[PDB]
């Protein structure tokens, strides 16, 4: 009608897939645009993004595409979006950098509009603008953004903590501050970290921790971290420096990460204090740090191959000092466990855990959440990046902090909020859901294929197959079976003696014979061995 | 040897399938034959067991089997044990209830022979004696071990924690203190929570908790824990009866602790406190207390069918209290995330977490596991019940009581510890492994089958079938191509029409050369086949060829 | 110690303002009490079997709380016995009460 639209393709009730809009009249911002990663139930798949079909038949409308911060949940999609849409893209130096990256892999960097914008950067639409604020989270030059349109001001937080000794530039709370003051019809905040009511300990705090390691530490320091956590990056690299160490890298996004933050300006560092991989063996333990990724036990990345069993380059001697400055995400935690007891095996030294402090949370808790409550003066709130309960969470936060429940809307991936500075409401859906990618499919992997790799991996199958020319009706190969991820003479017996009473019988079709095979096989395997493999029959016309 | 082996056949550098060994010249004293679940990774199966090949190679000197507790990792391969051997099982009166059961439903009761031991019972043999004390953990009745044996004294803690407040019969420290002033050889301590600095809360205070809730709480009560945990029932009872509450039962697990509790004596409750099913919706919200499982998220389970969509007489009422008197297991943490969504998402309230103080491990961490090492006096350790981790820190842990480290030994399953006064080594191994357990099928399964599975289920398949010869090696049918998780066949029958075009032109080129063999045919299918399926699609199905000879 | 807290501060307060660096408290590890917590407390009690339980060396609140741990630890509130200087405990296998006082007090030593 008369009022701003608000809601989200992905990103609600998930860690993943942010992807969020506003949009009023003939005018629709775009707001992140992320993948997210497969939870183990979506057997073959490689990444989760969300259904654009909204998006595709209203691409007219859409003025742009801006990019809160750059981790894979919030670029992540651009190129599967760009695909389906042409539309500009507007973002930090450090997002639109490494979406650079991203597009040339995809080849659709030579097509698309990158726009780079800064803190002080207006972009104007007939009916509608859009504006920009610091904040502080896990990567470097994080924006959040506010969206200006008629019927009032929607503010979206991107992903956010509060830090006020931080590595980086400090988060604007000038500017926030402002912005509440100007007024704000809504706002969409970071909902991760809601449950937790402690304060998010300060970056300041780790590289402390960091350099506290490199001064006790007699031997050979192998470093595990996050690539896309350029910051950390640099105090891992001072502290080495600082302490006469040379510093090898390890894995292709650690390199990556490492070379954008050189250029662009968020590392420095001396000479030659990078080293080449061969270099390593040569040099004494106390001046080798080894920086690589692998935090999450995954089991192709570097740490986990130095530990389970080898790598190239790199074993554990004795003495070797591991650090895992990270925090195992939720379902890592026994890829990480396995190995640290590798690790152990292999006579390290592991610095894991909680008591240490090696790290820290990009996503605020609850006194951080309150905070921007405080400085935005929200008419009407929606809950964004996280589970339902994180959403629910952050909701008593913003009751709490005076705004009245029936002004507060926990919501879906889909729903749509209709928002004017006298009334709001979830006022109807939009289509959305999910859609899958495995290797170069896109979107070309259904649910009954799913069911078949699940039916698979539970129970196996189980082949058979006969050549059988039908002429003199006679079974002239076979019955054979041939079965994987099973465990079948006397079953090869049954469906033979049996198969040849069906042919005398002779009225046989096609079909018939499948089912006279795969209807007495079945219960034969189950009775024996209590199992369903998945038993199918194929015949051969000879 | 004049020496004392002592060894485990599961249960080291992993929590389960605890069955461990002490082995005397001709006498043999098992200690423990438990189950263990199976990891994600291993697809299909239900659950793993030890191999037992020594244990049969062996039968006639094993002189018994002795059960510790009676959780599963400890009691639950025991049907599958005495499968391949029949010997003498003792233990207390739960651990043998429990096992009982479950013989029944293996068939196994009748020809076995269930032995109920007590604290002051000692069970001899020619040159080994057996003998008990009562320890603290998350189950009733659980004993700690001692085998004398003439080169010395071997002891096994079970599982334990300490704790001064007990529910249950209080741990017998007296008698703890006597046994490592007789003198003992070596000391099995349970490594599970070593790397946990505090000590740990008792249930007495998390029975203060349930009660706390019962007095705040204005609505129903829905109460998960563990079946096996029967002094946290009865705490829960209690509090329930204390505050006018009835009490409703969900999960076969649940209903059958309980009534073993109650025989037996754990778990004592008034005439009706106990309801039916269908007598729920009836009675006050407040009035309400349902005591079920699924407190892991386990998705079949009873409080995960209540929040997930919907369980047959149950249904999230907003107002309704879930307490998940649990802390969740590694690798569940995702389960129980889905389930307190739900719970939340249906107007619920949820009472989870470490803040509030409703559960407690059932093991002792490093103050409670170094009082064990100063009430024996281990000339030797060996760490048991953990993963590689927990058995070094336990490992500091004993050094840090002043015992050498040269006399500390990590091992794996299967080494074997030679014990003698003087001297002490890992002098060898036995046989010993995993045996994957599907169905009706024990070892039905291999590490190859899991192999398939683990293909299958990520790539898909594809089949090709042909037929050839008349002798006149000709090929009189195909090539078909059928697949299954690959493709959506109903649409990709596009592409895999194609590839059956591919594998035929070049089929038909090879069949002219005889300078071919059977095995030459299937590798050239799948050589050609496969580059071409990755260029179009990028996945890699596990391709396979079959020939039919006609 | 209780009462020697303003002291303190005031000694950290002149070392800092003469430049010093000073390391206090305790959340750095360097102290602990000579006198066990509630679990070493309960410990003790496990390891003895007293039939009967006297609170000693302690304020009125630290032999109260006490004996709460020596209750919880099975013994009966009536075979524990918070008493004062000068009482007297007669103690017998089968009986036990405070049966009267006996000469006590301070004596102040001034100079
Ligand atoms: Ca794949
Ligand atoms: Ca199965
Ligand atoms: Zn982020
Ligand atoms: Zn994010
Ligand atoms: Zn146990
Ligand atoms: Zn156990």
């Amino acid at each position: 009608n008369d009022q701003t639209a608000v809601f989200a393709l992905g990103g609600l009730g998930e860690i993943g897939k942010n992807t969020y809009a506003v949009q009023f009249q003939d005018e629709i911002v775009l707001i992140d645009a992320g993948i997210k990663f497969p939870e183990d139930e979506l057997l073959g798949i490689d990444y989760v993004i969300p259904d654009y079909t909204y998006l595709v038949k209203n691409e007219d409308k859409i003025k742009g595409l801006f990019i809160t911060h750059g981790h894979e949940d919030h670029i992540g999609g651009i190129p599967y979006l760009l695909r389906q849409v042409n539309i500009p893209v507007y973002g930090g130096k450090l997002a639109i950098g490494l979406l650079r990256n991203k597009l040339e892999e995809h080849g659709l960097l030579r097509q698309t509009k990158l726009n780079i914008i800064g803190e002080d950067d207006i972009v104007k639409f007939r009916k509608t603008a859009v504006s920009f604020f610091r904040t502080t989270h896990s990567i470097p030059d994080s924006y959040g953004i506010v969206v200006k349109t008629p019927p009032g001001n929607i503010v979206h937080t991107g992903d956010f903590k509060f830090d006020f000794t931080p590595v980086g530039e400090p988060a604007n709370l000038t500017k926030m501050a402002e912005i509440g003051k100007e007024g704000v019809l809504c706002l969409l905040s970071d909902s991760t970290n809601s449950e937790n009511p402690e304060f998010t300990m300060s970056e300041r705090r780790v590289g402390e921790s960091i350099h506290d390691i490199f001064r006790k530490v007699d031997g050979r320091i192998i470093f595990a971290t996050f690539a896309s956590n350029i910051h950390r990056l640099q105090q891992v690299i001072e502290a080495a420096v600082q302490n006469g160490r040379k510093v090898a890298v390890f894995g292709r996004s650690m390199e990556s990460a490492i070379e954008i933050g050189q250029t662009l300006g968020y590392i420095n560092c001396p000479k030659n204090t990078f080293i080449e991989h061969n270099e390593i063996n040569r040099m004494p333990a106390n001046k080798v740090t080894i920086l690589c990724t692998g935090s999450q036990g995954e089991p192709m990345a570097a740490l986990s191959r130095i530990a389970n069993g080898t790598h190239r380059q790199i074993s554990i001697n004795p003495g070797d000092t591991v650090v895992f400055s990270s925090s195992p995400i939720p379902g890592n935690t026994i890829s990480v466990s396995r190995t640290i007891n590798q690790l152990y095996r292999a006579g390290a030294e592991v610095i894991h855990g909680p008591l240490n402090d090696i790290h820290t949370s990009g996503h605020g808790g609850q006194e951080e959440q309150k905070l921007m409550l405080r400085l935005i003066k929200p008419k009407f709130f929606m809950p964004i990046h996280g589970e339902y309960r994180m959403q629910k969470m952050h909701v008593k936060l913003a009751t709490d902090c005076g705004i009245p429940e029936e002004n507060c809307f926990i919501m879906d991936n889909g729903e749509v909020l209709a928002l004017k500075g006298d009334e709001a409401s979830v006022a109807g859906k939009i289509p959305s859901g999910s859609v899958y990618i495995d290797g170069s499919g896109i979107g070309d992997i259904g649910n009954i294929v799913l069911r078949d790799r699940r039916i698979l991996s539970e129970e196996g199958l189980v082949i058979v197959v006969v050549s059988i020319d039908m002429d003199d009706f006679k079974i002239s190969a076979g019955p054979d079976l041939i079965s994987r991820g099973f465990v079948i003479n006397d079953a090869q017996e049954l469906i033979s003696n049996h198969l040849q009473k069906v042919m005398e019988r002779k009225t046989t079709q096609w079909s018939e014979i499948k089912n006279e095979i795969t209807d007495t096989l079945a219960p034969f395997l189950y009775e024996k061995t209590k199992r369903r493999p998945m038993i199918l029959p194929i015949i051969m016309e000879v």
